[PDB]
Formats: structure tokens, C-alpha cells, sequence
């Protein structure tokens, strides 16, 4: 997260930290959020060999009694997830066991098929990603307030689509989600409307987020099929 501040500890109990093992140059990490006791929502771009989720953390380098680390038993990537258009950058993760609902660890509701959040709104995003273009990731959870932009603010991104994605962050400011923040949710008025997906390598906002309302039925299909 670029140009933000450290979250108050445990003020965002749905924040999930994902450790991912790839079939190549070791682990990478991602943000994501708990939607139900054994299900986390993240980006499809955060798919890997094996994944572990740490729930209830603030500083991911020092464990606390709030910590709950669970194994991912299955990865439901979006099948239309395409590495070219980067469309459908959403994935559901099923946990081997159910997280215990505590004040430090909680669930977040995602929107309905008809909740279409428009340009102008200021939403918040949290994460443990890089704090600058070539800067290390953050040990502590950071968060930044960002403005939703009109579709045109993002047309520099090949294949940007209004119905499926969100254009996030004012072009005139530095604030933005960045590498490492992938998978974390965008909260608008207390509802998760997006998922950090991608942006420029130079970290200049806007960055593109997955628009979740649109995937509601699919999330639903898997959640009901378990």
C-alpha cells in the first residue's frame, strides 16, 4: 500500500495474509478476506502450489494470541481467469478447518449481483504489500483511502471493462495498492466491492480491481456446492 498508514491493530478482522508456494522461484504473498468460516476470497493471480492463510494478524512477523493459521484444502480459481486480459481475477479458497470467530477474526459480507458501486465514492483498501516501487513489503497492516474513477481514467489498461472491473485511485495522487496487496479487498461504506487485481509496474494510480457484485452468482455456486 503506497502513501497510507498503519491500521489500528485488529480493526479489520477479515484480513487474511496468504503465503504461497509456487512451482518456481519460491513463495510470494497476497492479501485476501474471510467470507465464511472455511472460505477466503482473493485474486486468481494468487493461485499456487500450496497456500497457508494467517488470520488475526497485525504485524506478520510476531505471532500473538489472535493468530490462526490454516491450510488451504482447495483452490477455486475462476475458470475464465485469463492471464492476458486479466479478466475474472477472483478465486475462492477452502480452508482445511473453520476459523474461530473472535473479535480479531471475522467475516466480511460481499455485495449482491445488483450492487453497482459508481465513480466518485472513496473506498479503503488494506494490505501488507510494498510501500513504494522498489521498497520492501510492510510487516504491519497498512491501509489507504482511494477514490473510484470513471471508466476512462483506466482506458490505458488494455481490455479494461467497467462491468467486470473498478478503476481505483486519483491519477493526481501517489496513493495506491501495489505488489503484495493483490487479493485484498476494497471496502466502500463497509461493503467489499472490489479485489486488488493489477496496475502499473511504476505504481502510478489508478490500479484495477475486480468488481465483486458481478461474480456474486459464481461465488454463490461454489459456496453452495462447498
Amino acid at each position: 500500500i503506497i502513501g497510507g498508514t498503519e491500521s489500528k491493530p485488529h480493526s479489520r478482522p477479515y484480513m487474511a495474509y496468504l503465503e504461497i508456494v509456487t512451482s518456481n522461484g519460491p513463495s510470494k504473498f497476497c492479501g485476501g478476506f474471510l467470507i465464511r468460516r472455511n472460505f477466503v476470497l482473493t485474486a486468481a493471480h494468487c493461485a499456487g502450489r500450496s497456500i497457508t492463510v494467517t488470520l488475526g494478524a497485525h504485524n506478520i512477523t510476531e505471532e500473538e494470541d489472535t493468530w490462526q493459521k490454516l491450510e488451504v484444502i482447495k483452490q477455486f480459481r475462476h475458470p475464465k481467469y485469463n492471464t492476458s486480459t486479466l479478466h475474472h481475477d477472483i478465486m475462492l479458497l477452502k480452508l482445511k478447518e473453520k476459523a474461530s470467530l473472535t473479535l480479531a477474526v471475522g467475516t466480511l459480507p460481499f455485495p449482491s449481483q445488483f450492487n453497482f458501486v459508481p465513480p466518485g465514492r472513496m473506498c479503503r483498501v488494506a494490505g501488507w504489500g510494498r510501500t513504494g516501487v522498489l521498497k520492501p513489503g510492510s510487516d504491519t497492516l497498512q491501509e489507504v483511502k482511494l477514490r473510484l474513477m470513471d471508466p476512462q481514467a483506466c482506458s490505458h489498461f488494455r481490455d479494461f471493462d467497467h462491468n467486470l472491473q473498478l478503476c481505483v485511485g486519483n491519477p493526481r495522487k501517489t496513493k495506491s495498492a501495489f505488489k503484495g496487496d493483490s487479493g485484498g479487498p476494497l471496502l466502500c461504506a463497509g461493503v467489499a466491492q472490489g479485489i486488488v487485481s493489477y496496475g502499473r509496474s511504476d505504481a502510478k494510480p489508478p490500479a484495477v480491481f475486480t468488481r465483486i457484485s458481478h461474480y456474486r452468482p459464481w461465488i454463490n455456486q461454489i459456496l453452495q456446492a462447498n
